[PDB]
């Protein structure tokens, strides 16, 4: 319904300015018949998820490169596509006026937006909060009977979330991650830095803690908010370099496996959240196979684990080894963010290519969902305590009741707003070696989607053939993302 306002900032491509009376939208969906595709654009040169149709041809003429469906072919299933509901990203989008606020959290979750089913909330503070804390600093409270949400939960956090899940047509699955312990659990006795948990699992300190566990997860039920799935600890590995500056918690491979197997899993499925699922790691994919046969080797530990979460700051030695020897346990991206250059680049349209390639390359290798971090930030990349200013795809400007929709917006919701949960990828067939990512995946309905990434300056005509229904002419313009839809039947 309403198109994209460009503004350049000196970079590669524009944002969309939305404020509190104007943000571009989407119409509701519709079902073009057999034979008719939808495609929808974004280049650099300025075009956001434009909608156009045309044929699919019984026949074909031409010389240049061709993709085939390959439906029979099929892998795994999709969770779905989200973000991060940080405090600085509760903080950014509550310093909009309401109206603003709601084209904002609409942009996200509607389907006027890019349909979003995936929420990460932090477990207490993390580096994008404006102050140290978790929910039970008193300390010598093992039975944790002081246990309380702040206002970051309370006022902001809990509210957006409720907001989110009313404007979206698809259910809404949210995820948590603890950064840090109390401190009165850990060996260094701080937020940060070095250090694990004090003891061995299965004493009194790792029960507090994972109690901690069912106890956040009280803390919202009674906001009536349920969780699809916590993570053992955000970045575990983190916590065992030495000086760390962000809330961290130690472990090492074998602290985990046993934390798992003595603690977090029996404490979570004897309580009322027993169908809350466990991942693990929850780090970077370099740590993938080991971290992997450590943990789910031990079949008392594995019994509790459900997937494994990987962070994104080769796949096949990672991600693809790590299926074959682990076909069972799903891989799940559960964050993602972009030395010399500014934390924020208002339109960078490279910024955008690093994360529709990256989704590529990790549903290339089993990956069943990818989960962005900060919903939103401040042109600063902030407000963060310690300093790690990073990007992302909403900028808020408190000043002008105005916020950005960077590149890296519209590359996610070319995969987010038509791939829904349940959508299977399928084989997609290159007939000759070529510069595009490309990605195909089947509804639950059974129609069609085939995201195309050009990275390259060159035009590349393109036709994808469906053995069911004919041959679909088309361009790939240099720097550009498509996303194609049809119906087989
Ligand atoms: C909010 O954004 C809208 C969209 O750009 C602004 O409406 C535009 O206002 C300018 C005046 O400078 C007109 O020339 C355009 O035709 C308007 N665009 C429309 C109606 O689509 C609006 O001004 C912005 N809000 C504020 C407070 O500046
Ligand atoms: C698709 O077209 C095929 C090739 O067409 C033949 O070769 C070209 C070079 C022209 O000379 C054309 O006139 C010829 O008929 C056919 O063999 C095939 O049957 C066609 N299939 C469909 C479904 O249209
Ligand atoms: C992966 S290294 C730095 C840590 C990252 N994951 C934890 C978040 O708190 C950070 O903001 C993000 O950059």
């Amino acid at each position: 319904a309403r198109p994209c306002i460009p503004k350049s900032f000196g970079y590669s491509s524009v944002v969309c300015v939305c404020n509190a009376t104007y943000c571009d939208s989407f119409d509701p969906p519709t079902f073009p018949a057999l034979g008719t595709f939808s495609r929808y654009e974004s280049t650099r040169s300025g075009r956001r998820m434009e909608l156009s149709m045309g044929p699919i041809q019984a026949n074909h003429t031409g010389t240049g490169l061709l993709l085939t469906l390959q439906p029979e072919q099929k892998f795994q299933k999709v969770k779905g596509f989200g973000g991060a509901m940080t405090d600085a990203a509760a903080l950014n989008i509550l310093a909009l006026s309401p109206p603003a606020q709601n084209l904002l959290l609409k942009s996200y979750f509607s389907e006027e937006g890019i349909g979003y089913n995936i929420i990460r909330v932090p477990m207490a503070s993390c580096d994008f909060s404006i102050r140290t804390y978790t929910y039970a600093d008193t300390p010598d409270d093992f039975q944790l009977h002081n246990f309380s949400l702040p206002e970051e939960d309370t006022k902001l956090k809990i509210p957006l979330i409720h907001r989110a899940l009313q404007l979206a047509q698809r259910p809404v699955s949210l995820l948590a991650s603890p950064w840090t312990s109390p401190t009165w659990l850990k060996t260094n006795g701080a937020v940060n830095g070095k250090g694990s948990l004090k003891g061995q699992p299965g004493d009194i300190y790792h029960q507090t803690w994972a109690r901690y566990f069912v106890k956040f997860l009280d803390a919202y039920a009674e906001h009536k908010l349920q969780f699809w799935a916590v993570t053992a600890e955000n970045e575990p590995s983190a916590g065992l370099l030495s000086g760390y500056p962000f809330q961290c918690l130690g472990f090492t491979p074998e602290h985990q496996r046993d934390f798992i197997a003595r603690d977090l899993g029996p404490t979570l499925a004897n309580s009322t959240h027993h169908n809350v699922r466990l991942l693990m790691l929850d780090d970077q994919r370099l740590l993938l196979p080991h971290w992997a046969k450590v943990v789910l080797t031990d079949p008392e530990a594995a019994k509790y684990v459900h997937g494994i979460a990987v962070h994104w700051y080769p796949a096949k030695a990672t991600l693809g080894e790590t299926h074959r020897l682990f076909p069972n346990t799903m891989l799940f991206a559960s964050e993602a963010c972009v030395f010399w250059e500014q934390s924020v680049r208002l339109g960078s349209w490279d910024r955008g290519m690093q994360y529709s390639h990256s989704i590529i390359t990790n549903l290339l290798y089993h990956v069943v969902g990818w989960t962005d971090w900060n919903l939103a930030l401040n042109p600063e990349g902030g407000p963060n305590w310690v300093r790690n200013f990073v990007d992302s795809p909403i900028i808020v400007d408190i000043t002008k009741d105005t916020f950005y929709k960077q590149p890296m917006f519209y590359h996610l919701g070319h995969f987010s707003k038509f791939i829904p949960e349940g959508s299977q990828r399928v084989g997609l067939v290159a007939s000759q070696k070529n510069d595009l990512d490309a990605v195909a995946l089947m509804h639950p309905d059974g129609s069609a989607v085939v995201v195309v990434l050009n990275r390259s300056s060159k035009d590349v005509p393109l036709t994808i053939k469906d053995p069911a229904v004919g041959f679909l002419e088309t361009i790939s313009p240099g720097y550009s993302i498509h996303t194609y839809l049809w119906h087989r039947q």
